C-alpha cells in the first residue's frame, strides 16, 4: 500500500502478534499454536505463519485494503475470513497428510523406508519439504530414488491436478 | 457498494458495454465476439458474459474496489487482468472442450450416440449444460443414462479433482 495516518487495522485483531521471522517460529516451536499473525517489514499487510512441522514454516503476506483484505491472490472480508476459508482447511490438510501411513517427519528418517527396496515394488514415502516450506516431497525408489513437489493448501496439488488426501493421490499416481 | 459520485471506474474501459443481460446475450449471439462486460443493475459492480455456446452464456459478477476488482472470490489489479488471468483460459478451455471427438453441440444431438449402446462398452458424451451456464455435463450409458457436472473455468473441475483437458477427465473417471 502507502502509508496511512492510522494503524493497520489487523494491529487490533487478537491473532496478531508483534513478532518477527525468528521469534514467529520461536514462538511456535514452543507453543501448541498451529499459527499466527505477524507484523510484515515495511506498511500495507501483515503476514500468516502457519507451523507446518517444527521446523517447517509457511509465511503468507496479507494484505490489507480499505475494507478487504487480500491472501495467495484470494480476496477476504477481513481476518477472521482468511482463516476460516483459508487457514483452517489447510490445518485440516495438514492433519490428515501427519497421520498417513506413508508421512514421515524427517526424509532422513524416510530414508530407511527408501533403501528397503527390493525389486519386488516401488516404495515410497512422504515428508514435508524444508527447501520448499509449503510443499509436501513424494519420495519413490523404482531403482533410483525420485523425488516431486506437492503443493498444500486446502488440496493436495500435483501439477495441474488436485486431491483432498494422499491416498487419492498415490491412486493418481500409480495409474 | 456503495453509491459514489464518480462514475464507475469500469465504464472508461473498451470492453464494457451498456447492455443488459438480453441486449448481451444478443449481441454475442450475432457477434464474433466470445465475452463483453456489461452494466450491472446495481451499483458497485459489472458482469462479465461469457458466450460458451449459441444459447449459453455465463454471468460473472466484478467488483469494484478503490484500487483493485474481484471477480470468483480472486483479486485483480484491475479488468484487463480480469481477462487475462481469468477470461482467456476460460476461452482456452472452452476452445479444446469443443475440439473433443466426444463433445456435442446439444443434448438432443448428443442423444443419437448414447443410444447406439450395445453392451459391448460404456458409451459417453459431452455437452455443455443449460440448466447450469458454465457447466459441461458428462452423460453416459452403462445401462441407464447417467449425468455428471464438471465445471468450467481454466481448469476441468470434477468433484474434487481438477484437470486441463477432458482426455485426463477420462482418463481418471474410467479406472
Ligand atoms: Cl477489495
Ligand atoms: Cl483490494
Amino acid at each position: 500500500s502507502h502509508m496511512k495516518y492510522t494503524n493497520p487495522r489487523f494491529y487490533k485483531h487478537p491473532l496478531f502478534k508483534n513478532f518477527n521471522v525468528t521469534e514467529s517460529e520461536n514462538y511456535l516451536r514452543s507453543s501448541t499454536d498451529d499459527f499466527l499473525i505477524r507484523k510484515g517489514s515495511r506498511h500495507g499487510y501483515c503476514v500468516l505463519v502457519i507451523k507446518f512441522a517444527s521446523d517447517v514454516f509457511v509465511h503468507m503476506k496479507i494484505e490489507e485494503h480499505s475494507e478487504h483484505y487480500t491472501c495467495s491472490n484470494k480476496h477476504f472480508e477481513d481476518i477472521d475470513e482468511v482463516i476460516s476459508v483459508y487457514v483452517r482447511p489447510i490445518l485440516r490438510n495438514l492433519k490428515s497428510i501427519k497421520a498417513h501411513a506413508k508421512y514421515f517427519n524427517s526424509p532422513e528418517d524416510a530414508e530407511k523406508l527408501l533403501s528397503s527396496f527390493d525389486g519386488s515394488k516401488v516404495v515410497y514415502a512422504f515428508y514435508f519439504s524444508r527447501k520448499y516450506p509449503g510443499k509436501l516431497t513424494f519420495a519413490y525408489n523404482n531403482g533410483s530414488i525420485l523425488e516431486e513437489y506437492i503443493g498444500v493448501s486446502d488440496m493436495l496439488t500435483y501439477n495441474n491436478s488436485t486431491f483432498k488426501d494422499i491416498d487419492s493421490f498415490v491412486a493418481y499416481r500409480k495409474r
